[PDB]
C-alpha cells in the first residue's frame, strides 16, 4: 500500500486468523476451527521429530515402551486431529484418510463445518526420514438434515479454506482461503507460526516435472509424449530438471515455490489414480488455484468433480499454468471416443 | 553373551563413541573429534529448523537488526563446523566445499586428523523445506612435513571414520568406522543422539533406482540401457519404483535404508559428474561399502580414486550390491575404446 | 455441572481467551491484546532460559557477541512487550516499569486499552538464577481526550483483566478477569499454554508469612507484633513456616497456591514501600481479590487507591483472608492520630 | 600463556570433562560417569519443565491414559538417575534418598564408584514452580570386599567429585572436583551444558543470611544471638538482607554466587538438623569448601563427620568465610557443657 513512517510488524498465524475473521465479520466458529488445526499441526510436528524418542529406548529404563508394533505415528496423528477438532465445537463431520467411515460429531460438540483430512501423509516413508505432511480441507455444512456422511461429498470448488502442513527440514503451514495463499512457518523455540510469505502466486512456467517415471510402461500416450518433450526438448532449449520425493506434500510444495509441474496420472492398477479426492487432491488443487496455477485430471478439472464416495481416488496434474496448459493440449490431441 | 532375553537400553552417541575409543586404546584425541563434530551437527540441525526465526521477523523488534550472527545457513554452518573443529585440538587440515582452499589449523589448535566436510548439502534446495544434510570424512594425517592441502588428497580407502547428518522430518546421524555403520537419532527434547540402528547392512537387492532423468538426453548408453531395464523389465517382472529427492544425503540415506541404487554419472554438461569427491563422494561410498553395498563410478571404485585436486568431482553409482553389479555389467557390455 | 457421557477436553489459553471473549460478545479488540501478551510471555520465557546462550559464547566463533554490558534481558523484554503490544492494534497507552514516561501509541495502531506492565521482574536476581516473572494490568480507556499519560492513573478497581507470568522451574501464566483466576501452563515442546487450574480460590488461612525480616529494625510496631505472633504463637499451636524468595512473582504465586501471607510494609528508606502501584501491587492485588484473598496497604486497600504518578510506590500486604484480617486488626489496635 | 587478548570460546561440558580425565590419565571410567550423570540431569530438567504436559491433559486424547512412563517427578527422576548410572558401567553402590536401602549394582554393570544422590531436592516445593534441583556426591570405592552400604559410609573429606543441578529460570550445573568449582549453563536450544563460570570462588563476606525464622522458637542461643546481630548490627552498620527460598539448591546456589550464609541447625523437632548428610550436606559442603567458604555444623566441619548410617541427618551452616566464622565465635561464646 502507499505511505507512512516506522512499521516493523510480526504477523503470527493466530493474529492473522484472528484479524482475517474479524474482517469477514464472522462469529468466530471458524476462527476456532482454524486455531484447533494450528495446535494439531504443532503437536504432530513434535511427534514427527521423535521428541521423547529417548523414553521408548530405555532412558527411563525401557519401562513398557517398545518401537515396532506399539504407538504408531499415524494413529496418534489421527487421534490428535479428531480429538483437537471435535473439541473445537465447530465441526459436525470428520472424513479422514485413516478412518473408513465419516465421523459424525456428538451433538454436544457440533459445529457447522465439515473437515476432510489426511493426518499423516507419506507416513510410510518416515523410516527413510523423508518429508511427510498433513493435508486438510474445510467445507461448510450446506444441508439441513442431520450431518450425514453425505455432507462431505462436495466439489472442491465448495471449499471454504484449505491447506497443508509440511514437516520437512523445517515445518511449514500453508493456508489458502478465498482471498489468498499464505505460508506461515513454525519457530519451535516459541511455538508460533510466523507469516514468512504473504499472497503466494506461482510461476507461469517452470523447469521441473515431478512424476514417478517407473510407471512408464503403463502411462497413457499423452503423458509419455509430455515427458519425452521435457527430456528431449524440440526447439532445443534446456530440458526440464526432474524431481520425485515420493511424498505429495513435498512435491506439491516445491511445485508451489519453484514452479514446475506435478503429475500422478491414471495407470492400470490405479486407473483412477492413487491420490484421493476429498483429502489429498482437492485441498492441493484448491491451493494451486488460489496461487494462480492449475489442477486438472487431464480431461476435466479437480475442483469441479462431484464425489460419490468419500474415499474415491482421482488422477491429478497440477503446477505452473503454462506447463499444465501444455499437457492439457497434448491430452486434447489424443482425446477421442 | 550369557543371559539376556529380548533386551535394549538407552545408548547415547557420546557414551557410544567413548567406549569405542576405550576399546582401541586411543589417546582420546579422536573421541574429542567425533565429540566436537557432533556438537556442531546438533547445533546446525537447530539453525536448519529455522528455530528462532520469530525474532528475525520483528517479533523482538529488529532494533537496527539483531542476532548473534545467524545469516546464510551454509555460511554459518561452514563457520560452526570449522569452529568446533579447530577448538577440538584434533585437526590440522580442514577442507570445506564453501572454501576455495584447504584450511590449515594453527599450531595451537593443531591436532593430527585431516577432516573433509560439506557443511550443508542441499543448501539451495533448502527453500523447499526439502531435506538437507552435512557430510564429513575423516583422515589420519600421514606425513612428516607441514600439514597442507596434500594431506587432504588421500584416496577414500584411507578414511578412518565417515558419516553424514540428515535434517529431515527427523535429524539422523550415520556413523561408519572400521566395524560398521551405526545410526543415531537426535532426540531434540533432551538434545542427545540415541542409538537406534546398530551395524546397518544394506539390502542385497532393492526395488528403486534414483537419478535425474532430466538429463536423459546426455546419458551414456550403459546408463540409458539400464534405466530401460528397470522401467520395462526384459523378464516381464514388476518394474522399479523411482524416487529422486534431488539431495544426496536424502537419497543416499533412502538407498541405505530401503535398498535400491543411486546414480549421478557424467554428461554433456559435467564430464566428470557433479558430485565432489573428498566431501560427498568418498563419505557416502565409505558408508555404502561399510553397509554392504558398492560405490562404483562406472569403471573404477570411488574409494580407490587418487585425488589430484581437493575440489575434484566424480560420477558415482552406489546402492544395493546386486543392483550396482547389474549396471556395471551393462557398462562392460558397452566397452569403451 | 450435572450429567453426560465421554468428555476428554484440552483447553488451550488461546481457545479459552477465544471462547471467553465470544461469551462476552465483545468485538475482539481485547482478545487480540490477550493473545499478543500470550506471545510476549513465551518469547521472554525463551530468553530467560538462555536459549541460544551458546552463540554468545563462541559456538559461532564468539562473533560479535559478549555477555556483560551488551544485550540485557530487561531491555529485550521491554522491547518485545512494547513491540508485540503496539502491533496488537488494541493499546493506546503503555506504562512500563522500565520506561520513565507513558508510551502513547501512534494513531495508526491505536486501541481502546491502557496496559501497565513490569517486563522482567526480579531481573536483578537472575544471576542467582532465582525465579523472575512478568506482571501486567489492563484498563480500558474511559476518557475522550487524546490518550494522555493520565489514562493510566486509575484505581486498580478499574482493571479489566490482570495477571502475571511466572518463569520458575516451569512457566506459568496466571490470568484473572471479572469471573475468575485461571492458571495456564506452558508446554514448551508445542508452545502452548494448557489450563492446568481453573477458578483458583485461595485458602482462608495459611501457615507461611513472607517478608524480608532483615528490615526488623525499621518495621512498624504493628508488623513487629504480627511476626512475633507467627514465630512464638500465643495459644501454642504450630508456628508459621517462613519464606522469602526475594522475587515478588514467586512469593505472590506461592501465596496464591499454598496460602499464607505476603508483606512488603513501609519502612524509612521507602516509607511508601518499594513496590509500585500501577504494575506490581495492583495487578497482584487484583488477582488476590478474584481468588478470594485480600490485598491491603495495612490501613486502606490497594485497589481503591487513586494514583497521581504512574511510578508511585505503595505498601502491600496480601494473602489468605484470615491471616490478612489478623494483621489488619493489629494495625487498628495501634492506629491513631 | 603466550599471546591471547580478551578471548573466550565455546566449551561444552562433555569436552570439558573429557580433557580433564585426559590430564590425569584416568582409564576413562569416571568420564563415563560424569557423562552419564549429566545426560540424566539434562533429561530431568526437561521432565521438570513440565514439557509435554499437553498430551497428559487430553490434547492427544489419553486413550486409556498414555505415556512412556512420566509420573511422580521425584520417582521418575530417581529412576532415570539409577538407570543412566548402572548403564555407565562405573557404579557399584548407589544411595538414593527416595530409597530406603543402598543400591548395589549387579556385577555386569558393576563399576567402582559409590554415588550418592538426591534426585530431586525441593520435590514438594515443586507445585509453586519454585526451583528444584538434583544433588550428587561421588566416592571412589575403598575396600576389597563385596560392595555394600558400608562403601557409602565415608566422610565427605573422601569425595572425588560433587555438584548439583538447579532447575530454575535456567538449568545450571555446578561441578567441583579437586581443582575447583565450575558452573555450566544448559543451552536447551542445542542441549549442551556450556561453561559460563570457571573456577568459582565465593565472597569472603556477603550481605545476606538465610534461615527458616519460622523456627525462631526452637533456636539454640548462638544462632538466636547471631540473627540478632544481623538485624540490628552492634556497630550500627547496614543490616543484612534476608532471603529464604526454602530449597537448598537455590539457597546454596544463591549463597555461592552472591555471598552470604545458609543455616539449617538443630531444633526441638529435629535435634540433628533436617538435612541428610550423604546426599545434601556433603555435596554442598564440598562445593562450598572448594569455592572458598566453610561448611560447619556448629562445632565440627561437615566433611569430617564419619557416617554411622546412610540416611543420617546433620545441621549445617555454610557460606562466606568471614560470616561462618562469626557465627562460630558466637557458638564458642556460648560454650556447651
Ligand atoms: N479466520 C477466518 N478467515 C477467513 N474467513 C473467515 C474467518 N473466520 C470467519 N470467516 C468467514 O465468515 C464465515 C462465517 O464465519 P463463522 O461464524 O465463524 O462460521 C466463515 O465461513 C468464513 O467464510
Ligand atoms: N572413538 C574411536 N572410535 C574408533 N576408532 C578409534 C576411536 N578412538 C580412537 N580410535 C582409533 O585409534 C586411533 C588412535 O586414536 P587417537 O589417539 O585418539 O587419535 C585412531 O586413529 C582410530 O583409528
Ligand atoms: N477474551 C476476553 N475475556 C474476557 N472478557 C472479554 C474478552 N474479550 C472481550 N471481553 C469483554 O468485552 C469487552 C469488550 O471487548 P472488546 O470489543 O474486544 O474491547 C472487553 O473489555 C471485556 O470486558
Ligand atoms: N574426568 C576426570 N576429572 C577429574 N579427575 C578425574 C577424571 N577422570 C579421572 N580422574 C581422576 O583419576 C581417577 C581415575 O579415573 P578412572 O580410571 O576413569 O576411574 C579418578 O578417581 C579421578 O580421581
Ligand atoms: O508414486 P508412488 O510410488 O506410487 O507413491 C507416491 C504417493 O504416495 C502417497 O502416500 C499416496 O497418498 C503420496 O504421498 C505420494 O505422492
Ligand atoms: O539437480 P541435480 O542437477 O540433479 O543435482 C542435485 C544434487 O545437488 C547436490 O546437493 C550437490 O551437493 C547433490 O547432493 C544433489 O543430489
Ligand atoms: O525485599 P527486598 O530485599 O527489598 O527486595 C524484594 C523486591 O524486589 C523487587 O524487584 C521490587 O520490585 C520485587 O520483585 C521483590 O519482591
Ligand atoms: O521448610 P523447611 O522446614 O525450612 O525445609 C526446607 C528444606 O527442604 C529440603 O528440600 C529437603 O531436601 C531442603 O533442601 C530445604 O531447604
Ligand atoms: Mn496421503
Ligand atoms: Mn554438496
Ligand atoms: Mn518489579
Ligand atoms: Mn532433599
Amino acid at each position: 500500500t502507499d505511505q507512512a513512517a516506522f512499521d516493523t510488524n510480526i504477523v503470527t498465524l493466530t493474529r492473522f486468523v484472528m484479524e482475517q475473521g474479524r474482517k469477514a465479520r464472522g462469529t468466530g466458529e471458524m476462527t476456532q476451527l482454524l486455531n484447533s488445526l494450528c495446535t494439531a499441526v504443532a503437536a504432530i510436528s513434535t511427534a514427527v521429530r521423535k521428541a521423547g524418542i529417548a523414553h521408548l529406548y530405555g532412558i527411563a529404563g525401557s519401562t513398557n515402551v517398545t518401537g515396532d508394533q506399539v504407538k504408531k505415528l499415524d494413529v496418534l496423528s489421527n487421534d490428535l486431529v479428531i480429538n483437537v477438532l471435535k473439541s473445537s465445537f465447530a465441526t459436525c463431520v470428520l472424513v479422514t484418510e485413516e478412518d473408513k467411515n465419516a465421523i459424525i460429531v456428538e451433538p454436544e460438540k457440533r459445529g457447522k463445518y465439515v473437515v476432510c483430512f489426511d493426518p499423516l501423509d507419506g507416513s510410510s516413508n518416515i523410516d527413510c526420514l523423508v518429508s511427510i505432511g498433513t493435508i486438510f480441507g474445510i467445507y461448510r455444512k450446506n444441508s439441513t438434515d442431520e450431518p450425514s456422511e453425505k455432507d462431505a461429498l462436495q466439489p472442491g470448488r465448495n471449499l471454504v479454506a484449505a491447506g497443508y502442513a509440511l514437516y520437512g527440514s523445517a515445518t511449514m503451514l500453508v493456508l489458502a482461503m478465498v482471498n489468498g495463499v499464505n505460508c506461515f512457518m513454525l519457530d519451535p523455540a516459541i511455538g508460533e507460526f510466523i507469516l514468512v510469505d504473504r499472497n503466494v502466486k506461482i510461476k507461469k512456467k517452470g523447469s521441473i516435472y515431478s512424476i514417478n517415471e517407473g510407471y512408464a510402461k503403463e502411462f497413457d500416450p499423452a503423458i509419455t509424449e509430455y515427458i519425452q518433450r521435457k527430456k528431449f526438448p524440440p526447439d532445443n532449449s534446456a530440458p526440464y530438471g526432474a524431481r520425485y520425493v515420493g511424498s505429495m506434500v513435498a512435491d506439491v510444495h516445491r511445485t508451489l515455490v519453484y514452479g514446475g509441474i506435478f503429475m500422478y496420472p491414471a495407470n492400470k492398477k490405479s486407473p483412477k489414480g492413487k491420490l484421493r479426492l476429498l483429502y489429498e487432491c482437492n485441498p492441493m488443487a484448491y491451493v494451486m488455484e488460489k496461487a494462480g496455477g492449475l489442477a486438472t485430471t487431464g480431461k476435466e478439472a479437480v475442483l469441479d468433480i462431484v464425489p460419490t464416495d468419500i474415499h474415491q481416488r482421482a488422477p491429478i496434474i497440477l503446477g505452473s499454468p503454462e506447463d499444465v496448459t501444455e499437457l492439457l493440449e497434448i491430452y486434447q490431441k489424443h482425446a477421442a471416443k
